[PDB]
C-alpha cells in the first residue's frame, strides 16, 4: 500500500512536470523542487568522467528561478513523454527513482524532431504530505542541446 | 481512493484508445465516446485565434462513424505513445484531464517518423460504471497532417 | 483489487525491462523470463504470412543467455518508452497483455532517431509471488533493424 502510494505520487509528479514545461508554465517549474535542491543536465558519457560536465546546472531554487526570469526577459514547441518510474530505494519518506524520457521539439519549419532523450535520476522528498524533488539529474543521449536560453528538460 | 479510481480508469482508457487505432480496429473508436460528443484536432497556435480552425472535426457520434465508414470504403502503420493523464478537475462523475501524446508513423520507405505530437484535452463521463469521452481536443504541434482520408489521432 | 494488482505488476515489469536494456544491464534481461520461454521479434506484416519470419528468436532461457554472452564477447545508446499495458485476458495467475513501445537510438553522429517502433504481445506468469514473461513477441513497424549483434527490443 505504501509502495503503491509512492509509485502513484511519483508518476503523477512526472506527468505534471512534463505538462508544466510543455505548456510553457515555466513559473510553476521551480515550485516542484525543495529550496535546497540540485538540478542538472549531464551527458550519459560524462557520468563516468573525472569531471562530469553539466550543460545545465542549478544548486538552489534561486538558480531555478533565475533561469525562468531570464527566459521571460529575453524571450519552439516542446513535448515530453515520460516513462513510468522505477523506484530504486526508500529511506523513510525519501525515495530515489528513475524514469526514461524523450523531449520532442517543433521549430519554425514545422517538423517535429527528437530534441533530447535520456533518463531522470531522482531523489524525492515525500515528507509533509507533499511531493518535491530534492535532486534531479537528466542523463541524456542526444549530442546537440541548446546552450543559450535553454528551456529545462 | 476515488482519485486513484478515476486516475486508473482514464489511464486504462488512453492505453486502449491508442491500441484500438494502432491495431486498425477503427470500428471500436466511435464506441469510446458518448453519442453527443465532440472530437476535434486543432493546431496549438489556433487555440488563441479568433476562429480556431480544426483540421478534423466531429460534433456527434454519427460524424465519428461517418469517418470510419469512409476510411473503410476508400481504403501506413501508426503507433501511439500516450503519457500518464493529469486530472485537472472533478465535478461529480465528470472528470477533465490532459495527456501528452506522440503518434509515430511508418510508410512505404520503412522509416518510422514522428507524424503528430500534441496533448489530449479531455472531458470524461465516468457515470454509470463506464468510461467514455464527452469531448476530446487533440492540440497538436506538428505542421503537416493528413487532410485526405486521415486516420484519427 | 486483483485487477489493479496485475495492472501495476505488469506496468512495473515493463518500466524495469526498458531501463535494464537502456542501462546496458544485459545480464538481468534473461532473468525477467521463465526458463521455458519464448522471445521473438517479428515484422507486423509477417504476423499474417504462412511462415512468419522472426528476425530475433529465442525458445529457451539458454538462447537468451547465449545472446547476452555473445554481445559481451564481441562488444549505441538506446532509450525505450513503453506505453501502459492493456490486459487482454486472465486465466488464474497467467495474464496476457499488450503495450506499445518505441526504442530510440543515438549513434556516433549524435542524432537520436527512431530505431524500432512496435507493440509487445505478452503472456505473463504471475504465480509464486513473482512477475516473469512466459512469452514476448515484439511486433514491429520499422523496416531496418540490426541483424548482427543486435541488442534485445
Ligand atoms: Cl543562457
Ligand atoms: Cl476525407
Ligand atoms: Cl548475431
Amino acid at each position: 500500500e505504501v509502495a503503491q502510494v509512492a509509485q502513484s505520487a511519483i508518476d503523477d509528479f512526472n506527468a505534471a512536470y512534463g505538462l508544466c514545461l510543455d505548456d510553457d508554465r515555466l513559473e510553476q517549474w521551480p515550485t516542484l523542487f525543495v529550496d535546497d535542491c540540485l538540478y542538472q543536465v549531464i551527458a550519459r558519457e560524462n557520468v563516468d568522467n573525472g569531471l562530469p560536465a553539466a550543460v545545465m546546472y542549478c544548486d538552489s531554487k534561486g538558480m531555478l528561478a533565475d533561469r525562468v526570469v531570464a527566459l521571460r526577459k529575453a524571450n519552439h514547441f516542446n513535448r515530453h513523454l515520460i516513462g513510468r518510474a522505477v523506484i530504486t530505494g526508500v529511506e523513510g519518506d525519501q525515495v530515489s527513482a528513475e524514469a526514461s524520457y524523450v523531449v520532442f521539439q517543433t521549430r519554425n519549419d514545422g517538423e517535429t524532431r527528437i530534441y533530447n532523450a535520456g533518463k531522470y535520476v531522482d531523489r524525492f522528498d515525500l515528507s509533509g504530505g507533499t511531493v518535491r524533488l530534492k535532486s534531479r539529474t537528466c542523463i541524456y543521449d542526444t549530442l546537440r542541446i541548446a546552450t543559450l536560453l535553454a528551456t529545462p528538460i
